DNA sequence: GCCGCCGGTCGCC
DNA sequence: GGCGACCGGCGGCC
């Protein structure tokens, strides 16, 4: 399709450059814009025609960073020295395979398996790793911030949805089957792609509370849409916060490795994530 | 009736050209506009006025594509077409089916405004319906609408799709009007006349929809009335588990070939419309498909 | 009343010319404007000013076509070969006397009797003649469109009100009497602001008697006296052959033009005291051409 | 005090002239403006600024004609030929005193006695006289048009209030005392930021005694003392000819103008202390123009 | 806190001059503006951008007159012929102390004794005196105008709150205690910046003791001690002449002009220990002009 | 981060200068602006354009004062024996050095979990006077008594200090109380502002009785007593004061905090390693000769 | 105050 | 006389 013949003025080209600048520096919120470049914000807020451009540029930047650009490219920029590499080795999970899956999972290339699940005892580092990814993607949203009876508001536009210490109520289970499966909401269909979801919890989430009693009616359907990871070993208190770079170096290194190994397991996506294969451990990871 | 003797400035001519450019490339949604041409959208959205124009152009393009141009214009060797292969296995005449579709999609079938596909599951009922629905500019599903108000925003659509639907006794009164091509009161009260918009309808189902659900029971009072407005097809043959997603290109090829052939056979059946679509006539098969 | 001494730029003259064109070409809805002239609509819809001018011009054209010009001028333009003339003769009715009645009724000059009633067996063409007149006037409103509990909405700014198969309920019989009698609605008395507001002609086609107002689950005849004061009745008893086809506004314009061309004293004799029932064909009084 | 030493631009002076012209020709509604001058109305409504100017100018003209200018100026321009003059002789009322009393009453000069009451048998012309006077003043409202539960809404901005065949209810008896006595509502107090501003003349017509306020399904005389002080009572005892016809503003203006030139000193002989019942004709008090 | 430089253009300078002219001639309401300078109001309403300036200027003028100017300056410009001086002597109170106290009171300088209370039999002129003071401040409000369940709304933006024929109920005792004592309401606290001060003076007229709180169908005295500390009580016992007439600004300002010129020693001696009652005439200290 | 290479007109530079001027003069409300400078306010409100500029300037100035500039810089300034606050602290048996130094960290949200100060003691001992003295120095603060009874924590965001005077905690709102008193932002704060974490507002509480006991109907419950103790710091005002010490002023606060900033921080670092619910009292020998 | 458009008039055909 | 493109004016925008 041939684009239109419209030629813009100086102001329009300046606005387009401003949108590119906002998209490049990951400035998607007013607070972030004030914290980063207060001078330009003060200059723009002087009048109506300046204030409107702020909202327009923010919306266009969000759309460009979410829909028109692959999210994985936002994450890609001594492999053994990375904290995350050691952490997955302790949990007997191959750092390479889990890294490759995240790239496909964030890129909606895993089919119906749109949801990741971290399972283990409390204080094993589940939320620390999960929250590290949420700070690496352009925009993220948490279920906890939403209303108690409307947990899935403002799902469209997010690069990732995080559900920390969550549990599924039978009154809203039908909505969970859609989003966790990646099916678009009916509102999205009417007005016009799914959003990856990550869930961390202490118990078994496949059990659904129904009244004052637990039930297993929906246990079968939720299993196909999810991948389970076991974080059993307690973490030392000195680990601290995981930096966005630690994710960046880990994902970038895993990207360049041979991909054919991941495709073999990708033929039949199992609900359970396979453990470390000692015969396939990379030499640099040792 | 003479067009007004006004003259357009250089600014309005650009808007008029953009309106034609919208219809030329079948872009009718803001998402499609963003996906196809981002630079022009970004340039337009940097000024109060620069926006009033996006919505105005979209509205004008929708109206022009839906009402001022025949729908079939958007649709217009043959043995290799998957659509023909589909209807061949289903014991129906591939040529005669398309010739009715063109008259049906153009609101030229009188009271029989509704088409119905029926059969066991995994027989291609839904795949064929979406292939037609993708080709038309604008289409809407009854599934997306509210349960208590299934017929909202029917106007402005070139087609309406109803997937695995069931008719309830509460909505049987509104269903009869929309399925029969009769204009709704909302359009009548707005437009000014008593008959204007026109909406084709296509329905798929695994069960007989002529039966109406009332309470926890099923009645047959409205069966005769719904039979007049509808046309039935029986997809009773299991399809080969190899066929893929039917595309608009497949439909356009099927309709283009069927359009130019002889139209002498169709109008004989058009004198009296049978409730069931006629099946394969062995002697009347076109020599191309023998 | 000397007009104002104001003056306006070329844009205002263009707007006035556009309003005059809308009045001339009989365009009164946005969809009609889109159908007749898409180019001018697309040019006008390029900015806020044009989109406001569209609504202003539409409203002004509607007002001019409704209140600034007598409705009869929108109807004027072998007489025996006219389909409508045959129909009234078949129904044993004089075409001239009916036509001359319409030209005074459509202009609200008949006073209290603002309503015509078409009554008789079904499928005799009662709706066909009623709708034919409606399609000729600038704009008409139908009671069937309006909501269940509020039938008399959107009456203002209309030329003709059509009500087919109508039944008067006791709940709304009081509001019904106002419009059917030519009395103005009370909201127009204040929104316009004095008792100078006019009313709208009403035409009713029914298969049964409408003087029997429905109350609950029982028929009552207390209101029959008041309704008969305001109404004129016709009887479509003789069913027509199913080959008359859809009547056209050209037939109405042709028939109405001929009626005004003849003598008017013939109708004036019956105008001294209007009768509820319409007198039938008189062989002596028939027009020389129609014989 | 000396007003602001401003300098009106070219456009603003046009607005001032338009506002003056609207007041001059008594054009107070959009529907009146369309009939009087459609040209200027279209030229103005050609754009947003013109519509805003129309909306502002209408309110300014209403304010100028209501508050800043006395109403009597629009009433003031042999006498035996006047219809109204003969009418009051039938009801044994002196036309001169009635004319003089109305002129002082319309401008809120009577103080407490702010209400005039017409009473008598039906068909004596009680409504005919009230309507003619009402349509002479620029803007008037009717209690009938207003909401049943809120009959005294939209009081401000009216030069006269007309109440036909009214009956006072116990639910609204308290609000009626203020309006009939010229007491402004709290809206005219707190939003107009004072204790009292308008005078809102009110006229009432009835066939029975309105001082008997209905209480539930019973009649009570508690409020008889309070209301009878606020009103002035006129009795239309004699039924007039059926062919009196509709009165017009021309008859109203001529009658008031003639009463203006006559002697005034006779009026205040009684006006120092009004009585509830209007005094009748005495042969001595009859002017020679009517003898 | 040196002012910003901000060199303004002629458009803003003219608006500032208009704002000053508003305060100078006491034009604080739209109705007063229309009644005083109609030409300027007509010119200003010719456009939307000109109509916005009226609402911009009125608020600033009201704020300037309320907070940026001492209220007593609006009061201060033979003596033995002033009606108030004569009236206060009839009640056996010293006019000089009353006038001196009022000026100190209106500027909120009495401390916690913010509210004045006038009590006595009817027809003693209590209400007439209260109106004269309220008519002289820029803007005044009433508790009578407010809603029954929320009588203490719209407190801000007023220089004096008048409560005529007042009485205190138990459902509003907590609100009345704060307002009568000068304590700012929580609205000012959450709109301005923490415990401010503006408050408002209050004047009360009553025919009965207001210290008796009405609860249910029983009179109670729980808050009698708390209320008395906040008011200064005056007993208006002597009936006044029926034909005294209303009081005006010229009477109050003339009276207040004399009082300010005298020494503050007489007042400041009693001001050290504020009493609930006000001292009467002392022949040992009556001013020579009033002897 | 390289700032966007745009350049503003004369009006934009003037507006930025006005925003700076509003910050420098501690003007944050319409009433304060009208009181300080009526002429500029009139000039701005003369037109529709300036009425929007006023609101934008105020909204930007509040944000600049609250989030961009540390609050403690508004306390420090650009006869120590005679300072009124020093005497008042000595009357109530507390070291003026440690009280001032702790404030400079509590007001800057640097104390970690212990985000609140608690004043306890009999009436008329000077609890209210000192509490309001700190508030008058910070740019903008909000007091709880203004809000609705059922909604106590409205408009908490965008304030430098939260004042709660003689208040008592109820079980119906004890769940929200542990949030602000703990320094973790409310749920709506993250959503409207994208980040799971945005620092909280310091809180100062005065009380005549022990607030660690929560009202539960017509009954006192102590289930939440433990949870409040690691969020709070307690000071006891056990000595009454004579009516010879009027309202405290910002001048006293600035002088007091200025001296506490210049002295060594070793006496604070010893206690700051492990915070205690009880604030240690006067040490007889540790008192520096500048206050002996 | 900002960026847009309609419009007049002089400049050139 | 006609066609051209230039700059200044004005728009509405809460
Ligand atoms: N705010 C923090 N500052 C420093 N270290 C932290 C912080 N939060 C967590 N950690 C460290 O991160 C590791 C685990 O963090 P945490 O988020 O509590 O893990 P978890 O297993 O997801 N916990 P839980 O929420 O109990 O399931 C430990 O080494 C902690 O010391
Ligand atoms: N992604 C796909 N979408 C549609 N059809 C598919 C797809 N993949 C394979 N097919 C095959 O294509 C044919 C179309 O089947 P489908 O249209 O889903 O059946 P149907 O009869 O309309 N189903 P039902 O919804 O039960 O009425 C079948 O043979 C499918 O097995
Ligand atoms: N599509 C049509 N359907 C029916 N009648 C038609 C049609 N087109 C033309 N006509 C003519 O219209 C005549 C009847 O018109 P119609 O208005 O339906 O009658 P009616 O007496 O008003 N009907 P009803 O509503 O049953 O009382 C027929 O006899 C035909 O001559
Ligand atoms: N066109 C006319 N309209 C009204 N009244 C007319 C007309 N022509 C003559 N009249 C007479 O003029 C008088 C007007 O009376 P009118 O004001 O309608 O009633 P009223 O005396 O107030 N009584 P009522 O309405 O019965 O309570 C009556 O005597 C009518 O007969
Ligand atoms: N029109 C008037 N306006 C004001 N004061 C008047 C007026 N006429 C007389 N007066 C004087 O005011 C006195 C009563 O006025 P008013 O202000 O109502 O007094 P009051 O003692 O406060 N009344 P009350 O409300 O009965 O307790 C009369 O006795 C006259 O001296
Ligand atoms: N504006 C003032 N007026 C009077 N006394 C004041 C004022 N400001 C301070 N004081 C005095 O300064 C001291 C401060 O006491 P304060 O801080 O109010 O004590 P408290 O125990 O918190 N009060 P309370 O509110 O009764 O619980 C007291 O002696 C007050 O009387
Ligand atoms: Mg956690
Ligand atoms: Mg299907
Ligand atoms: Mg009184």
């Amino acid at each position: 399709v041939v684009p239109f013949n419209g030629k813009g003025t100086k102001a329009s080209i300046k606005f387009q450059t401003m949108v590119n600048w906002l998209c490049e520096n990951r400035v998607f919120t007013e607070d972030k814009w004030k914290l980063v470049d207060f001078n330009q914000y003060t200059l723009l807020s002087s009048s109506h025609s300046g204030s409107f451009q702020i909202q327009s540029a923010l919306k266009l930047a969000i759309y460009k960073a979410t829909n028109l650009v692959p999210t994985s490219t936002f994450l890609l920029h001594c492999i053994k020295d990375n904290k995350i590499v050691k952490l997955l080795l302790c949990q007997n999970y191959d750092p390479l395979l889990v890294g490759q899956h995240v790239l496909k999972w964030i890129d909606k290339k895993c089919g119906k398996k749109n949801t990741l699940w971290f399972y283990g005892p409390p204080s094993t580092g589940k939320t620390n790793l999960a929250m590290a990814i949420a700070k690496s993607v352009p925009v993220y949203g948490m279920v906890n911030w939403n209303n108690e009876n409307f947990p899935f508001n403002d799902v469209a536009g997010k690069s990732l949805v995080v559900w920390d210490e969550g549990i599924i109520k039978s009154t809203i289970v039908e909505a969970a089957k859609a989003i966790l499966g990646g099916q678009p909401t009916r509102v999205d269909q009417k007005m016009r792609p799914g959003v990856p979801v990550v869930i961390t919890s202490n118990g078994d989430i496949t059990f659904v509370v129904s009244g004052n009693t637990t039930t297993t009616v929906h246990a079968k359907a939720l299993k196909e849409r999810m991948v389970k990871l076991n974080f059993t070993v307690r973490c030392s208190p000195d680990m601290g916060l995981l930096t966005e770079a630690d994710v960046q170096q880990w994902l970038t290194w895993c990207n360049a490795q041979s991909w054919d190994h991941y495709e073999n397991w990708a033929i039949n996506y199992t609900f359970d994530f396979p453990g470390i294969n000692a015969d396939a451990l990379h030499p640099d990871l040792q």
